[PDB]
């Protein structure tokens, strides 16, 4: 129950509320999206970002960060551009960069 | 407020909490479901059915469940049985049949 763990939480908050159909809440299957585990070996998602938040294992905010990037990078990796995975990807990442930088 | 209002809000929201994604919450599009405009005559989405409850536009359960079985079956022919609207559609159908059948007492 640590400050930083309490700092992570009220920003997974913030971020999946920028994700109301909750496509980054658990891991891309194959069945859902043919050849993602071939493309994409260091996948991510908000599910497990919590996971990690109650392990504990997020020593700063960059941590935090670094993982929040490699979501939304494989996202835009994986999808083309004109889908709505990706494009919910770019805004995300964007809003999640000003929401957690140089801040007091 | 009436009686019948009671009754479809319960039954909309039973509906509702088995689309947790939300798929079903508001019109599908030619963007994210190509040629669906062409397929599909006659959408129907959750959303819809919300605005015809708050307007008092169901006179019986029967002209919600036309709608409700609306919805799924333009799913049901729009989509492939492997996909995940397909399947979301099938199951959410069965639950309004046991849901609203003959016995509802
Ligand atoms: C953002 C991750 C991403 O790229 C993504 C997410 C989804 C995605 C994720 C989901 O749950 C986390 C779901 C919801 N789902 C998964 C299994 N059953 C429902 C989904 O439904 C169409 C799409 C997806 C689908 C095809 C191609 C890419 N994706
Ligand atoms: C169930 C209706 C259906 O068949 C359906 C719904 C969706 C669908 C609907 C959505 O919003 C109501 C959404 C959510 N969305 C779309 C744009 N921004 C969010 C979605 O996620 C990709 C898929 C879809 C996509 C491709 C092919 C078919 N469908």
């Amino acid at each position: 129950s640590t400050p930083i763990q309490q700092l992570l939480e009220h920003f997974l908050r913030q971020l999946q509320r920028k994700d109301p159909h909750g496509f980054f809440a658990f891991p891309v299957t194959d069945a859902i999206a043919p050849g993602y585990s071939m493309i994409i070996k260091h996948p991510m998602d908000f599910g497990t970002m919590k996971d990690k938040i109650v392990a504990n294992e997020y020593k700063s905010v960059t941590e935090f960060k670094a993982d929040f990037k490699l979501m939304c990078d494989n996202a835009m990796t994986y999808n083309r551009p004109d889908t709505v995975y990706y494009k919910l990807a770019k805004k995300i990442l964007h809003a999640g960069f000003k929401m957690m930088s140089k801040e007091r």
